[PDB]
């Protein structure tokens, strides 16, 4: 049965989330290197039960229904923004992603940016591949000593830290949450100090409210004369015109920005800004969290995520559905999605009583449209697959499945 | 205290403060500090009567110059080259050349680590694309610096530091040296290059400048690198093949490199660069900046400031480049020192004079290069009696210069 | 938060005040404190009207004292031990129990790191001979513990956390598990157990108790152990042979041992220990107080009461030793619970009632164990509504508990 | 190079033995023990290098009719076995190791301290006696606590390291400002070191400044329930003051490894006030006893012997002017005299009148004595009538033409 259960995975994905899936014995898999045009999409997703795309590949809504078969969708990615994700619960279809498998990548690409700010290295690459040479030191430092100030101690400033503390850099940081410390990190808080005692910033923070331009004229010439801003969080968060500005009153040394509010939808499209005019800035694609060990845990999680839910229905991370998970006990496990009209509940429980049938686990988790609930129950093929059926008789059922 | 303010010290270049704040602290406060460099005219005025000087790598101490300066002690060069001083002429006429090779670590480690985090990420290939209009975000061949092998060749006192930095950042590390060295933490020794060309995910150069190093990464060298690799030489401009290594990126056999030094140099930042490597985004260059930063420039005024201030005092010549190495521990009595040339009987000159002034000598230490000849001599006795023996030392022909240092 | 002044916590055995900082932090306020253990009638006596009680070791809630406890909502063991209390009893009455499986972890590994360091050096058998009047001055046998390799038999909360410290002080670490880990910092995991037997200079258990564990170091694990090595098990009582140890002791096969934990170990402070290891000077024994520190005990009593209380504040049995686990996120709303045997119909009736009193489910969460089962419930109304439908709750024939929670 | 002969008594660590077999010096009478009177005597008669430790007493009766004999090496700290006198006048030098056990002292204090704060010694003096003790209160781990080090060395400072990666904090005293390394920090006054630290140790030498510094004062400025651990010297703690304070419990305990008095051999009685205490872990001058050490000190004083021989250092002798060359092409010669009048002016004379140019030389004196190297550019021919010719000069004690 499992190997009759196919997987669509197109863009690349990393060869891992290929082994898992095999080794949970899934082995049917149509992979694809790149994204796939309008007519071969629709081709090769008329029969998926599964697909992982990432960035570039649209499921929208008219994708989505035409797909027949489609149990739950994979973003092996960060961003779900390329998917129908409502269009998708609809449909019942859950989907998951992968938000924290970047973490090491973006420390050390910022580890790496300020060593070269610090020492004066990207202004002087930049004149040197166009002849001028300027060997001085005057303004140019090693990181040993230095304070660092990160702002926003999540998943990545944790880690940044964790290197900063390594190279012998002194760790500072602001949370709008009181954060416990590892090594020797310090808590500022006020973000006040945290700019003024810092030999460099960088911005670890989520794209809300609190954060849109959380960097201004005003945060930015709070910040140490000859200091680093470093931005690879979200384009929203600091307004670039304002540090173009403390750029060339030479007020900050330099930067580095990998994301912009308004970025190049492919490769082919041109790229903007006006800090393209400073070789003091290093300006990167987007790539803060392109690295082929990101992929593989990209790879990792989001296989495991598919692998677990259709192994035991569990939507713990899922982006747009109610989320559930119940543990391993002996018995069936069935399922069922549904619109959320009252009395279900009380069709499901019916269904089991007649049969005679003891649930020995339940749980039921509601979203404003939609509900799903997980039921374990003692009994064999023959029985739930009956009551299988019953279940998919009650109104509202989106969808039902036996999952052994 | 009176008797030091007399010593000109002068400083162009602009060293480090903290190199005049040793002077001051030894009692030498009769300095005169510029902040850049002095043409032909005012480098002969402000030096004249100059007892020492200390230059950086702009200021040229040729023949002629080191001639006209009356009062010379010694030299101090504050950084590392001496190639902008005759060093065959301070020899001469007795004043040592002193410098500071290795008062750069940090800077050199540092900065490798920080090119080799960007060179594994197409970092900067990225930002000189992006500022020309390109984006060109993808995930491919781009790698984190943990996990990967870092291969160090030259495993000296940078070698060894950037080791350090390198597995404190979750790299594995090995290194090849011509001598069989002691690893740090978990570094590991690999007894053939082509072995450790073969394995490594980045090479990085230490070595120094002669013979064996002359351009030790030429074709062969570069083709035993792993496909996919990334070189980087913050050493010596003359030991990379740099035709080979443009040959080498350009059918991407490598994916980067890094180079901070090449066979010839710019001579100030007015005079223009060029190089093969310029074509090439994936290249990071930077001129010969390795060790310039402020805590290296403040680590060499500190050492060359100690040098010339101990030379001053007790007559250590330790570590001078052009010139006989002689120390001797401070041991009560009075202490003289005489340079001269190896004239036959000018040590026989010496203990008669001394003999011939019933002086007893606590201890002698005597060098010599080729022609030249440094002694310092600890001898108990009063004043007036060393002061008599220093006349007396003064005309034993052959010398160039004695003083009684205290 | 009067609601909550009703609702007596009865300590025993005197747990840490971290416990009463959270029990009070909390609204939790009626809390009958005791520094030492009740004989029984201070017990049923203190625990008739109890509604929570935290004990610990020596506390034995039996049957007969349980099926008393009028009030008893659940039960937290201060430790990680469980088997003073009668879990099915307790289960049979709808008592969750709650313990601290791994609140001992840093105890633990200090204690066999400063073991091990002392073992090495032979202190231990140098002390014993100081206080008896002895003096033995020697380097042979003795060792630091830079560059020595560790074996650590069971690689999990303890395992890990020995490695990492053992790391700290320069140990190779090396580890055998019947399950795959992943290796803490330089940590390496051994596939057979005999080499790392066979390479390890110190081996420490940190194994659960089972069959699998059961006398599982014996006489052939022991000679498979380095000559000179040294044993230490602060795991538990039955995993070492201790005749077989206290064999290879006196024949030197090996140079030490430490062990916490014995097959027989007494009651109380009061009654006599014996162990043919009491025999070797250069063996510690120490009385099982491998997790009796007070920064383990402060872990404690944040676990434990934090469990508690949040099962008192939203029905989360998450963690209970004996009941089914159930646990609901919190949003929008009120809250109920329900513990039944499991009856014909009780899930019928349950919704049956909410369709009687019109209210719409927002989640349920029902898990059961043998014929007990324990439904938490989340709802969207107001408060005559709720309090309506709790009653009809109680009535369910099997219903053992049924609380609008919030 | 077979010719030269070394008398190793005592089990010197084998490192010693592999470095004299390496820079190719193979004729070595090894002892694992000390040898009595007659064999000393006999072993000795003819070597050129005897390494002992620090059983074995050099006296002026056998170094003088040690024949042969050119350089001492205690494989070991102390020197008071070896008459470094008679050892001089003879033109002797005395090596010896002094710090190559900075690690060893610093883990002992590390595994003292962790025990000592969980009441181990006397858990397990209790357990040997059938008395079981399980308890938690005032038992403690050591992260989080403040450990204080008197006397920032080569130990103090090396100890603040590990116990920093111990999670402890780490605080010092000492009588000059100190760079701190790590997080450490330097504390001005010893009573604020005193009331804060959870547990003391000591690292100062043997001097006035030094004698019970710790007394019935410190130690009740100590905070209570604190612990003090010594393996500096037997001579920085006021021991009845000690015992005074373990008895009333203002400490919960301590460690001494060092003592005002200690035995001579492992077979003299050791005795203590502090005996009576099981929470006091008492050891037998152990600090520095390990193999590591043991071994540092092989390659370390069997390098000095080696260098002394190939090349004439006597850098870090302890009885002997120190004088050091480095080599250059030529010969090179030695002569160690009796420091008086024109030596030098006649050793300078010899080159002279052969003409021969001296390409450098380093003298140095002490009161009583003169060492002097002397490299010269010249056949072997030469140089041996110059070795014959130094050998005249009234005062000389010795000369020797090393390469
Ligand atoms: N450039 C790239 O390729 C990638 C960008 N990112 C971005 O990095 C950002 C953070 O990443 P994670 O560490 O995983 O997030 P996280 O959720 O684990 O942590 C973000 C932290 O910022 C804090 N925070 C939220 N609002 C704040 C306010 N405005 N002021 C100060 N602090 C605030 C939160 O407390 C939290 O600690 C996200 O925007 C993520 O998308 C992550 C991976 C790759
Ligand atoms: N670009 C820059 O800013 C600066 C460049 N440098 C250069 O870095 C180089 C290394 O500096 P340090 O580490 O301080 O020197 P170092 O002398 O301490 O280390 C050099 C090591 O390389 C080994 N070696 C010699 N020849 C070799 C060969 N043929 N193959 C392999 N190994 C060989 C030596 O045994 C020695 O261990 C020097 O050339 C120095 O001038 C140093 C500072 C700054
Ligand atoms: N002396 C004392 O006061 C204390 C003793 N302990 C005991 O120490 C032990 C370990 O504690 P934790 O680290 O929390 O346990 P843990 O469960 O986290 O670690 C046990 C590890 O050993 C592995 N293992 C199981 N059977 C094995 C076998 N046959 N051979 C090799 N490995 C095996 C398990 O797979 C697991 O990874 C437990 O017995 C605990 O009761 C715990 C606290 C204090
Ligand atoms: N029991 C044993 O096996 C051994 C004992 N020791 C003893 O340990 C002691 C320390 O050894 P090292 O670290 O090698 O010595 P060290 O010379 O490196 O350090 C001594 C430090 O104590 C300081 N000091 C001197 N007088 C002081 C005072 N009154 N108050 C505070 N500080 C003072 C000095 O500033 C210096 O920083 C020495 O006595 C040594 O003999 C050393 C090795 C082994």
């Amino acid at each position: 049965e499992k190997d009759k259960i196919k997987f669509l995975l197109v863009e690349g994905v990393h060869q891992k989330a290929l082994e898992s899936l095999r080794a949970a014995g899934y082995t049917n898999i149509e992979f694809h290197k790149g994204a796939l045009d309008d007519e071969q999409l629709k081709e090769s997703i008329r029969d998926a039960h599964f697909i992982g795309l990432r960035s570039r590949t649209h499921l929208t809504e008219d994708v989505i229904n035409a797909a027949e078969k489609l149990v739950a969708i994979g973003a092996f990615a960060i961003g779900t923004n390329q998917v129908d994700l409502d269009a998708a619960a609809k449909r019942g279809i859950p989907v998951f992603n992968a938000p924290f498998s970047n973490t090491r990548s973006v420390a050390e690409l910022v580890i790496g940016e300020l060593l070269l700010l610090l020492r004066g290295v990207p202004e002087a690459n930049a004149k040197a591949h166009r002849g001028v040479w300027n060997k001085l030191a005057a303004g140019s430092f090693e990181a040993r000593g230095k304070k660092l100030g990160i702002i926003g101690y999540g998943h990545i400033g944790t880690q940044l830290g964790i290197l900063a503390e390594s190279l012998g850099m002194y760790v500072y940081f602001y949370d709008i949450e009181n954060k416990l410390p590892l090594g020797n990190a310090t808590q500022v808080q006020h973000l006040s100090d945290l700019l003024n005692m810092s030999d460099v910033v960088s911005l670890h923070v989520p794209e809300n409210p609190s954060t849109k331009n959380m960097m201004g004229a005003k945060e930015i010439s709070l910040m140490k004369p000859g200091s680093l801003l470093i931005n690879a969080s979200r384009g929203t968060v600091v307004d670039i015109p304002a540090l173009a500005d403390a750029l060339a009153s030479k007020h900050l040394a330099g930067a580095a920005i990998d994301v912009f509010p308004t970025e190049p939808a492919t490769n082919s499209d041109p790229f903007t800004s006006p800090l393209a005019e400073f070789d003091n800035v290093l300006l990167t694609p987007h790539i803060g969290g392109s690295t082929q060990e990101a992929q593989e845990n990209i790879g990792l999680e989001v296989a495991g995520k598919l692998i677990k839910y259709s192994d035991n229905g569990s939507t713990l991370s899922a982006v747009n559905f109610p989320e559930v998970s119940l543990p391993l006990h002996v018995g069936r496990r069935l399922m069922h999605i549904h619109e959320n009209r009252p009395g279900v509940l009380t069709a499901l429980n019916k269904i089991f009583a007649e049969q005679g049938v003891n649930i020995a686990a339940q749980y039921l988790q509601t979203s404003a449209q939609m509900g799903y609930v997980v039921i374990d129950i003692e009994a064999d093929e023959d029985v739930a697959e009956k009551a299988l059926q019953a279940m998919k008789a009650i109104p509202g059922t989106i969808r039902a499945r036996l999952l052994y």
